[PDB]
């Protein structure tokens, strides 16, 4: 193209260009105030409109890359706020944009963004629309500067619909609140979810990763062929690369590329394509991403002939071992979408080590005759954990299951902070009542989404300052070996109960002043506390001291004195679980 800036605009339209502009400008120059962002957007954008205008226009037939970083280079102050990376500014292209990549920081150091009052946020939103959304648009990509721009885009037209729906409503906080918090979990998700595949890809290498995407596209497009797979996960590794390396033009022209060759060709991958492939450029990827599991071929027959019976299984599987272990992933992930990725590389890789053994012994065919038999027991695990987990659940509903789960957990890693054991058991408790509405032939793909994120910030806080050889070996093992590694967690039978502390067990009548989720917080913190101190107590006996605990709240809130209610009952309860426990 003679003017890539003019090809740009004309592609993504005036509003999407100004609001990528946005986001990149935002991800690089994190520290730069708003009002400067919106100056340089501007900028940008009314160069764009003279390229639109004549395509021979004055530096029109310059490269993103050069008009870019040499805007990046014009902020006078980029020495001052960031040193090394105004140094890159004295670099020719392509070093210079390196340059700039190097010195992008993944945890900036920004105060937390507080959620204003609604009333605030709804009086913003309708005096100035524009300034409010774009503000926040900025707040978000300058903390999360590795986040691909167009999927923060995505988000940004789901906040806007929550503020138009919300701001007009009866009872907004009620509408507009649920809605915030479930865009923030997700956003938070999707930013965990990106940085995560990008670590495992560096961790566990390519071989790996492409493992994984053969079991995910088979699963998602089970009529295409497996040369047409094979070359699909060839291209999405490419991808991922890319990606993760964080060039955003690189990152989007290979999106692109890949969901441009998948709309060519959609008889030859699956019939759910035609609705995201008429979707525009930029919603494109992103689409297909998402894209519902296409149906399984009607009549397909058990893998037992190509993978167990022929004669010919260690000729092909020696010829080409990848290529033939991608083979059977292909074929068995393509008929269980009801199974997670990481099921299905389990299988692989079971059925790996058998053909290794058993294709250098006497009779190979007598060896891995059974094969077939190992695969019962790895299925069944996880779709045992999922129905008691789900029955558990179902007994006990989200707040009374997460307590069941915060006393398990407790007992099983007591040397876990009680923020973290509280968090991860509310997080996990969050998965049971997701992911158990689910009918049985989705709740495993489901359970192994949400679970991966949870069990990964779990990893990282953890991680950061340590207190469990368990736990770290849990989060070091094999990204298959993971999940099953924490389902093997035991009670801790050599942990040395924590000492009894008065003031733990001191409750004010502030609790009852205090919502919903922090009171619920409150009390699941000292139920951790309560299993420390007693972790031999039985069912029975804590039921009883969280029964005698409902009735001591419920009673001294609702007092002529609520304050020496708490002190004087309060003394009452404690002395009395004290002789109830042990
Ligand atoms: N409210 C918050 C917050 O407390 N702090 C954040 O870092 C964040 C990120 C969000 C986010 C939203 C959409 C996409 C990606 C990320 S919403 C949000
Ligand atoms: C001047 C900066 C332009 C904005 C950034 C590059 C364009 C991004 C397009 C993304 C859409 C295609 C790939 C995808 O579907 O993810
Ligand atoms: C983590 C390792 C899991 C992979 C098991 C073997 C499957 C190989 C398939 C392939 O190479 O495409
Ligand atoms: C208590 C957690 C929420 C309820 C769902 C239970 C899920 C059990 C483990 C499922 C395993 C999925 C991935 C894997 O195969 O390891
Ligand atoms: C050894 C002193 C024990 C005093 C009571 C400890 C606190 C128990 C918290 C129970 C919270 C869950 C029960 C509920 O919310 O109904
Ligand atoms: C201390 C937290 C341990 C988390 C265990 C997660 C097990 C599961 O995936 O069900």
């Amino acid at each position: 193209h003679k003017s890539e800036v003019a090809h740009r605009f004309k592609d993504l339209g005036e509003e999407n260009f100004k609001a990528l502009v946005l986001i990149a400008f935002a991800q690089y120059l994190q520290q730069c105030p708003f009002e400067d962002h919106v100056k340089l957007v501007n900028e940008v954008t009314e160069f764009a409109k003279t390229c639109v205008a004549d395509e021979s226009a004055e530096n029109c037939d310059k490269s993103l890359h050069t008009l870019f970083g040499d805007k990046l280079c014009t902020v006078a102050t980029l020495r001052e706020t960031y040193g090394e990376m105004a140094d890159c500014c004295a670099k020719q292209e392509p070093e210079r944009n390196e340059c700039f990549l190097q010195h992008k920081d993944d945890n900036p150091n920004l105060p937390r963004l507080v959620r204003p009052e609604v009333d605030v946020m709804c009086t913003a939103f309708h005096d100035n629309e524009e300034t409010f959304l774009k503000k926040y648009l900025y707040e978000i990509a300058r903390r999360h500067p590795y986040f691909y721009a167009p999927e923060l885009l995505f988000f940004a037209k789901r906040y806007k619909a929550a503020f138009t729906e919300c701001c007009q409503a009866a009872d907004k906080a009620a509408c507009l609140l649920p809605k915030l918090d479930e865009l923030r979990d997700e956003g938070k998700a999707s930013s965990a979810k990106q940085r995560l595949k990008c670590a495992s890809l560096q961790k566990f290498g390519e071989r790996a990763f492409k493992a994984w995407a053969v079991a995910r596209l088979s699963q998602r497009f089970p009529k295409a062929e497996f040369a047409e797979v094979s070359k699909l996960v060839t291209d999405l590794t490419k991808v991922h690369t890319e990606c993760c390396h964080g060039d955003l033009l690189e990152c989007a022209d290979d999106r692109a590329d890949l969901a441009k060759y998948i709309c060519e060709n959609q008889d030859s991958i699956s019939s759910k394509l035609k609705e995201c492939c008429e979707k525009p450029l930029l919603e494109k990827s992103h689409c297909i991403a998402e894209v519902e599991n296409d149906e399984m071929p009607a009549d397909l027959p058990s893998l037992a002939a190509d993978f167990v019976e022929s004669k010919d299984v260690c000729k092909n599987y020696a010829e080409a071992k990848d290529v033939f272990l991608g083979m059977f992933l292909y074929e068995y992930a393509r008929r269980h979408p009801d199974y997670s990725v990481v099921l299905l590389l389990r299988l692989a890789k079971t059925y790996e080590t058998t053909l290794e053994k058993c294709c250098a012994a006497a009779d190979p065919h007598e060896c891995y005759a059974k094969v077939f038999d190992e695969f019962k027991p790895l299925v069944e695990e996880p779709q045992n954990l999922i129905k008691q987990n789900c029955e558990l659940f179902e007994q006990l509903g989200e707040y009374k299951f997460q307590n069941a789960l915060l006393v398990r957990y407790t007992k099983k890693v007591p040397q876990v902070s009680t923020p973290t054991l509280v968090e991860v058991s509310r997080n996990l408790g969050k998965v049971g009542s997701k992911c158990c509405k689910h009918p049985e032939a989705k709740r495993m793909p489901c359970a192994e989404d949400y679970l991966s994120v949870v069990l990964n910030q779990l990893c990282v806080l953890h991680e950061k300052t340590p207190v469990s050889d368990r736990v770290t070996k849990c989060c070091t093992e094999s990204l298959v070996n993971r999940r099953p590694c924490f389902s093997a967690l035991e009670v801790d039978e050599t942990y040395v109960p924590k000492e009894f502390n008065a003031e733990t067990f001191t409750f004010h009548a502030d609790i009852c002043t205090l919502s919903e989720k922090e009171r619920q917080i409150k009390k699941q913190t000292a139920l951790v506390e309560l299993v420390k101190h007693k972790p031999k107590a039985t069912k029975e006996q804590l039921k009883a001291v969280m029964d005698d605990f409902a009735a001591f709240v419920e009673k001294c809130c609702k007092a002529d004195d609520k304050e020496t209610c708490f002190a004087e009952e309060g003394k009452k309860l404690v002395a009395a679980s004290q002789a109830a426990l042990g």
